[PDB]
């Protein structure tokens, strides 16, 4: 079997571990540059065709019992009242639930099963991809540890899953633009409710200065208590905030004292929002990020998944859902094709016209709703 090595080992780098051994393809071996692999993170959203496939590798029960099961999603005005809502995961007509889940639980999950199926030596923490080179028909990878000592790996394939600051990613396109800011800035947590609505509702809102709210439930195991671990995301336009820090950070603590002010003079009635956002478990900032689309994604023996590949603002089924599908696709493509560099291209191709479409039009939807903002709803205080 031919050698695969995947640098990160996040969501996409883990669920393509796992996509790859199903489709009973090479022997794969993991570079985190993290010294452990730890549950970080707060709340995101498993589209159902992401939570289809993660079902099909056999994580179905493993989902059900930590993920809440989004059946509704209501967009509620300042008065607190109900303007539209919908459905979500199976009752919207979907095979699968649409699951609400800690990342840092679905990545336990996904390592879990990578440690029972690939073996315990499959993940190498600590180790941090830094040069590449493609020689000798495979390719060279030289990482160092957390003690700065280098180590050399070689494989027939480099699967670059190493996210926001990718260096698989720099190394394919050095020209590349630096991350592009979406002009808004996010703060994000989890804040424990004795009850929240029905314990599997998402609840959306913002006002006429286009701060918007996002809340809803991620764990099963509060709800068994009757209770709710609720996650949050505030977003205000970065106009407003100013420059947050230097570089954007998935793990970095913010300040009620910074979001609480936009929404100060939000009164929801039945919905709390000072509530919500003073009895925080944690407050996490991030500048709304993005990458330009780009014309092409590998170039040989390497290829590129999950964030690495195409990193999306953080709301919807972007990210992780794009992630996860990524690696089934990569997997399919390499069982199909009997050339390394021709499956990563048809891999490639499969993928990419598809998320430059979303991050294009992404892209479009928050140009317009600032610009509609801007011209001369309003928080009841
Ligand atoms: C600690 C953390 C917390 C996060 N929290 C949230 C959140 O709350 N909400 C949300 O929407 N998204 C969050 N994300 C991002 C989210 O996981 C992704 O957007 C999505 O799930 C796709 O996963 P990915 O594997 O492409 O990226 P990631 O999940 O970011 O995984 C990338 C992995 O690659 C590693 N890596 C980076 N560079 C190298 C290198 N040079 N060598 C070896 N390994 C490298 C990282 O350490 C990381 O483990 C978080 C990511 C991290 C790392």
């Amino acid at each position: 079997p031919i050698d695969i090595l995947i640098a990160g080992a996040g969501i996409g780098g883990l669920s393509c571990a796992l996509a790859l051994h199903q489709a009973g393809i090479g022997k794969v071996t993991l570079l985190e540059s993290s010294s452990e692999i730890r549950p970080l993170g707060v709340g995101i959203n498993i589209q159902p065709a992401a939570v289809e496939a993660l079902a099909e590798l056999g994580l179905g029960p493993a989902l059900a019992a930590t993920a809440i099961p989004t059946h509704e999603l209501r967009y509620i005005d300042q008065s607190g009242a109900t303007v539209w809502s919908e459905p979500r995961g199976v009752e919207a007509g979907n095979a699968y639930p649409q699951y609400s889940i800690h990342r840092g639980e679905l990545q336990m999950i996904l390592l879990a099963a990578v440690r029972e199926r690939l073996g315990q030596q499959a993940v190498r923490t600590g180790l941090g991809v830094e040069r590449i080179e493609e020689r000798d028909g495979r390719v060279l990878i030289g990482a160092r540890d957390g003690h700065g000592k280098p180590q050399a790996l070689g494989a027939d394939v480099l699967v670059g899953a190493d996210g926001i600051h990718s260096a698989v990613r720099a190394h394919l396109h050095p020209d590349q633009r630096p991350l592009s800011h979406g002009g808004i800035t996010m703060w994000r947590g989890v804040t424990e409710f004795d009850r929240f609505l029905d314990g599997k509702t998402m609840i959306v809102a913002n006002d006429e200065h286009w701060s918007r709210l996002v809340a809803y439930p991620i764990s099963a195991r509060h709800a068994a208590e009757g209770k709710s671990l609720v996650n949050w995301v505030c977003m205000v336009p970065s106009a407003a905030v100013g420059q947050l820090d230097n570089e954007a950070d998935w793990n970095r603590d913010g300040r009620l004292e910074d979001v609480l002010p936009f929404f100060a003079d939000w009164d929801l009635g039945w919905f709390d929002i000072r509530d919500l956002l003073t009895r925080n478990q944690l407050i996490l900032q991030y500048p709304m990020v993005d990458r330009d689309p780009l014309p092409h994604w590998g170039r040989g023996r390497i290829t590129l998944l999950g964030d690495a590949a195409h990193l999306m603002y953080p709301m919807g089924a972007n990210g992780a859902s794009q992630a996860i599908l990524d690696g089934i696709e990569l997997a399919a493509a390499l069982a199909r094709n009997a050339d390394v560099a021709a499956a990563l291209r048809e891999y490639e191709e499969a993928r990419r016209p598809t998320a430059n479409k979303i991050i294009l039009a992404n892209r479009e939807r928050e140009k317009e709703e600032w610009a509609a903002a801007s011209r001369p709803e309003r928080p009841r205080l």
